[PDB]
């Protein structure tokens, strides 16, 4: 179903220790600030502020149409899903299921 | 025992009546405080409004408190809101609300 207030993002797969993006897009915004926020639902960043304090996530993109941060260095603990939030009337949320993967062999 | 650890107190209502939800810090370290309900969803983060719900105010945010008020309280609305301090590493303060029947 379409929505133009219902951003998207997409699922990310990396190795442990590699880079992460985690990238949310909105069509319409209705003058209402994006959110990011991690599996145990601590924010991590409101609109360009940063929340949740780790050296490791850095904001890459904010426009009112586009919140995009990056976790350096991703640890098993990063594992999960990551929601975007846009607080539109009423409130839409899209998730990015982040997967991180040990060294075989 | 911290200073950068926020407190609140739970809230008791009666259905139909306004909770005011009182969050205070006394170092913030420069951090934000926001607060959350029970779905974990930010209502407010500094000063900056997020879940759009009309019967939800800014009491007052300064940066050693952030109270909001929510009127026209609902069962729905029961639960525990968190207060969280965004230092490093982050502080929370739980804040069980408990909505009220009225008797007959």
């Amino acid at each position: 179903s379409q929505d133009d207030s219902q951003p998207w993002t997409s699922d990310e797969t990396v190795v442990a220790g590699g880079t992460v993006v985690l990238k949310c897009q909105v069509k319409d915004h209705e003058d209402s600030s994006l959110q990011w926020s991690n599996p145990a639902q601590q924010t991590l960043y409101f609109g360009e502020k940063r929340a949740l304090r780790d050296n490791r996530i850095q904001l890459v993109t904010s426009t009112p149409h586009e919140l995009s941060i990056s976790i350096s260095n991703v640890a098993l603990a990063d594992e999960g899903e990551y929601t975007c939030s846009i607080f539109t009337m009423p409130v839409r949320t899209a998730k990015s299921l982040v997967t991180v993967l040990g060294i075989p062999q």
